[PDB]
């Protein structure tokens, strides 16, 4: 159940603090499917809150003092009971280190203190892969949960681009972003909000976003593309959605923490301009709860949207792409509009 560490062959990709990049592998000879996990765990804009992030959270700066093993949960478990989805496939844990929302290829030199190097990361780490087993794949799934759910959005596309360039057609690229589909919205009440530390997190961390993101919203304002209902659209490959409609960091960044009539319009608009930016997402999973994360969560399988659970809106979503099926829906949103109206929600 453990996946082994392998910190990165090319020393020059590397964590915040100049320490090489890594993943956690946990090979499944027999399977041609790839599941790669993008960590969150926010980000940091400036020097000033590095420095800060660097004090109290230095596993997602650094991998001097990651542990040699993991133990893969949710969709990461090869059990088939906590895994009914792709409990066979070979897992891997790529740790977030990078803290620029996997966007960086900045690499730290007498002028940068820290080197920011997310997008770099993910690359390195499928071209690592190949000699593995990655190039016999038939699925490369790249997932991520919150920080690394908006980095599945951004990178989804240049993992593609690079194996096709590489001589690899035939592994088929697919995004699950977990948490990641963040609004660039209006604060409850009035450090940088949201949409301000993107702004500034790109010009520091150099970010890189989708190309054709990129080529709509042009020089300056690649910001945009930092969030999933403006990057989405711009993707080929296909991606499943996963997002709380009250996410708990969301929810932080609008400053939201007896319910008066002001809060409670705002929770409820929340709620409903999320359902909105899903409705032309096709394959999405959008249950009504108050909550941070899941699909690496140990009970993962426990929450249902309309009756159906994640694992199987997953495996539906799988057979959707296998070159309008029965019973098998793959758009699973949540209409009711307050927090827990949905019976399945954790506790
Ligand atoms: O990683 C985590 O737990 C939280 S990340 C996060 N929160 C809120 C807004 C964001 C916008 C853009 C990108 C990331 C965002
Ligand atoms: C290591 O990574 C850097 C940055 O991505 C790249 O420029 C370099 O060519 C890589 N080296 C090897 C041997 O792959």
């Amino acid at each position: 159940e453990d996946l082994r560490l392998h910190l990165l062959l090319n020393t020059s990709v590397t964590c915040n603090d100049g320490s090489p990049a890594g993943y956690y592998l946990k090979e499944s000879r027999g399977s041609r499917r790839w599941l790669l996990f993008l960590e969150g765990g926010w980000y940091c804009f400036n020097r000033e809150n590095c420095d800060s992030r660097y004090d109290t959270m230095r596993r997602l700066m650094s991998s001097r003092d990651w542990p040699r093993t993991r133990t893969g949960t949710g969709i990461l478990s090869s059990q088939p009971e906590e895994n009914p989805y792709w409990w066979n496939a070979n897992m891997v844990f790529i740790p977030y280190c990078s803290s620029d929302v996997w966007s960086g290829a900045s690499s730290k030199s007498e002028k940068n203190e820290y080197a920011f190097m997310g997008a770099l990361i993910i690359q390195e780490v499928v071209r690592e892969l190949l000699g593995r087993g990655l190039s016999g794949a038939k699925v490369l799934l790249l997932a991520g949960s919150s920080a690394g759910g908006t980095g599945v959005l951004l990178n989804v596309d240049r993992v593609a681009e690079q194996l096709e360039k590489l001589g690899y057609p035939a592994i088929q690229v697919r995004g699950l972003a977990d948490s990641g589909w963040f609004l660039d919205n209006k604060q409850y009440r009035h450090t940088c909000a949201p949409t301000e530390a993107i702004r500034r997190g790109i010009r520091y961390w150099n970010g890189v976003v989708p190309e054709r993101c990129r080529r709509q919203f042009q020089e300056g304002e690649e910001w945009n593309c930092f969030f999933g209902y403006k990057v989405y659209p711009t993707l080929r490959s296909p991606v499943f959605v996963v997002q709380w409609l009250f996410d708990e960091a969301q929810l932080t960044v609008d400053n939201v923490h007896p319910v008066q009539e002001g809060l409670r319009l705002y929770i409820q608009n929340l709620g409903r301009e999320l359902r909105h930016t899903l409705k032309d997402v096709p394959a999405s999973f959008a249950p009504a709860c108050l909550s941070h994360e899941i699909i690496i969560r140990s009970h993962w399988t426990d929450v249902q949207v309309k009756g159906t659970s994640l694992p199987r809106a997953l495996h539906c979503w799988d057979r959707s792409l296998h070159d309008p099926l029965k019973g098998c829906p793959v758009h699973l949103v949540d209409s009711c509009p307050w927090p827990h109206c949905n019976p399945s929600c954790p506790t």
